[PDB]
């Protein structure tokens, strides 16, 4: 039982013939809070259930809005939760690679012995020490001889990410339609591998404006950005040569040109606020960029048991 | 400076001419959130700070949903914060009677004198020791004369009701139009004046099913019965009398009886499933009535530092 289906047992809900399920509900928690305390317990499964569970699908909507449609009638394996989990950090332009990936070139589309490859994959690494989820069921049909095509496959793909953005966007409103920009600053602030927040917090208090709010597509486009955030630095690298602080225009041009996100002057403005230490009106990649480096937010939980490994590598490489 | 007007300066976001204002957002956090922590600061406003604030009104939807559609651009003053307060908890049957309260007579509708009556009662409140809100602007138009009648107002105020109902269900279902039985537990046992949840803890694991979910409309009904409990109460003492439980069956026909508000089989199910202390399958008004007492949940902070008042009142009438 590696960490990843620790975590997964631990977060699931449904357990059948000793194989535990889950639920649409339970992979958004998983992927939006770090730790869920379960008051109840797990319920085994007979095929009555794995119907009435299934009987969702049927009238669920395929657009931009499916997990929270779906809500708790859904069957979701150990298989395909790392499958969707690859798929919430997958950048663009990689979205194509993936899908040729997926299907040797036997079929141009995927059938659902591709799939059935994936989960050979997962068995052939476990052991070397029938039922259909939800997800298999959108994808081919419940006869089971359907074809998928890489522009949906793209689709998707979309929607679940832009579905990940609208659930985080809602979790920091508190439900407002206009977060404030205290609230995307720590939402920054929150993955930011530092160990003082302080300075930030003061920048916050001091630069900041009082109230100021914050629409929805800026935050998903931020959302993006940050994903591209590793070819956004390769581009970068060229300008951080001869250590030159890069300003705002430049910075916008640059992101705009790089990740095709283009993002407003409010959310350029408050980053700057928070993340300029020095007194320049711009400052260098070094803060944004090296501070903000690790991007695994957002659950993706990596517990190595790094805490006195971190705490070695601090006491020896701190010089 | 009353407890009332402390918490009312504490969730405030607006000062001018040294008089403490507060936005929507703030009323809704203070409605929903015990303690809020600021991490800005309080900010001053000029009459083009005034305007630009109240240049939300014109394009806001005057339907269900008010407040989060206004979002951050309103201003609500000491005494409006009082009169909405009041307005949460007020049951039905008593909107006629507040309105015609709300008025000497001489207008059949309500003028903005009346209102300035309101006001005054304030100050001479305070005193016994020119600005235009939002909520002015929406009952009476730009000019100031307008007259609102009474449908209105009762349409008002039920929204008012509906949308605190829409916000605790979206902050207590993390975003998914389907919560699960067990969010509905503890939000009944938030406000419950008991010492030992584990009794309640222990029948939700062991009775209640580790998977079902409620919908919208039940929580908005059962919320509608809670906050008429004391008509309820009333109608249920001549029942208490002999001592005798009620079944789940007549549980159902008194509330809709007493309250007009028919609840589903689910919600009594999972309420009798949390409060039978006892092994019967219904058990009798002392643990529901006497337990679910307050009603005073939902912010709506008492602090008479009554917390040694409390202490001293138990050590007395233990016995």
């Amino acid at each position: 039982p590696s960490l990843r289906k620790q975590r997964f047992m631990q977060f699931s809900s449904l357990e059948h013939e000793g194989e535990y399920y889950m639920t649409p509900r339970d992979f958004l928690f998983s992927v939006m809070f770090e730790q869920m305390e379960r008051k109840t317990s797990v319920k085994k499964l007979t095929k009555k259930d794995i119907e009435d569970t299934l009987s969702g699908i049927q009238t669920a909507g395929c657009g931009s809005t499916f997990f929270r449609d779906l809500g708790d009638k859904g069957l979701i394996s150990y298989t395909e939760y790392l499958f969707l989990l690859t798929i919430l950090t997958k950048p663009h332009s990689g979205f194509h690679v993936a899908f040729k990936m997926l299907d040797t070139d036997g079929n141009e589309m995927i059938e659902k012995r591709e799939f059935f490859k994936l989960q050979k994959i997962i068995s052939k690494q476990d052991d070397l020490m029938e039922i259909n989820t939800t997800l298999q069921m959108r994808f081919f049909g419940k006869r089971g001889q359907r074809k998928l095509h890489y522009k949906e496959f793209r689709r998707f793909m979309e929607n679940l990410q832009t579905e990940i953005q609208e659930m985080e966007f809602l979790q920091f409103s508190k439900g407002l339609s206009f977060m404030r920009k205290e609230d995307f600053a720590e939402w920054l602030l929150f993955f930011t591998n530092t160990e003082n927040k302080d300075i930030y917090w003061k920048n916050v208090r001091e630069k900041l404006s009082a109230g100021e709010s914050i629409s929805l597509d800026e935050f998903k486009s931020f959302c993006h950005f940050t994903t591209h955030l590793e070819d956004f630095a390769i581009a970068m690298q060229m300008f951080s040569l001869a250590h030159r602080p890069v300003r705002l225009a430049e910075f916008k041009r640059a992101v705009k040109v790089a990740t095709g996100q283009e993002l407003s002057n409010n959310i350029l403005d408050t980053v700057f606020k928070i993340f300029d230490l020095d007194g320049d009106e711009c400052l260098s990649h070094e803060e944004f960029l090296g501070v903000l480096k690790n991007r695994m937010h957002r659950g993706l939980w990596v517990p190595q048991h790094q805490s006195i490994q971190e705490y070695w590598k601090c006491v020896k490489k701190e010089s």
